[PDB]
């Protein structure tokens, strides 16, 4: 219908914390009515990581929409989309970088999906924006 039918799967791969497990790129919404009402909670669809892509405005606006129409695409045509989208890529080194929620937001033709410098294996690019949704 709208809020997906998997709910918080991402493929299998639920990487939570707990020691340097493996790294994923988990794309979807904070899918709420204006305010902060979620109709639909993300991390249902995840994809396995591979730098390439271009990381900016551009292709975050519809990626994430093209991932949920891949669930639903019933009752979704969007209202408004907010411009400061953002990704919290989490990287759980417990050894020494350590768990910090990066949330940087974006720009409009900034930059590729850029390397996990070197003390990290499992950066969890969180792929996440909030949405106005229109439900039809």
């Amino acid at each position: 219908s709208s809020s997906f039918d998997k709910g918080k799967y991402k493929k299998g791969d639920d990487a939570s914390y707990f020691e340097p497990t493996g790294p994923y790129l988990m794309v979807n919404v904070t899918g709420v009515d204006s305010k902060g009402n979620e109709l639909l909670s993300p991390h249902y669809v995840e994809f396995p990581i591979k730098p390439g892509t271009t990381l900016t405005k551009e292709k975050i606006e519809y990626y994430v929409e093209w991932a949920l129409d891949a669930t639903a695409y019933k009752e979704f045509r969007v209202v408004e989309l907010d411009p400061s989208a953002k990704i919290e890529v989490t990287y759980y080194d417990k050894n020494k970088k350590k768990e910090e929620t990066k949330s940087f937001p974006i720009t409009e033709k900034g930059f590729v999906v850029p390397d996990l410098s070197e003390h990290i294996k499992n950066p969890g690019f969180n792929l996440i924006t909030k949405v106005v949704i229109e439900k039809k």
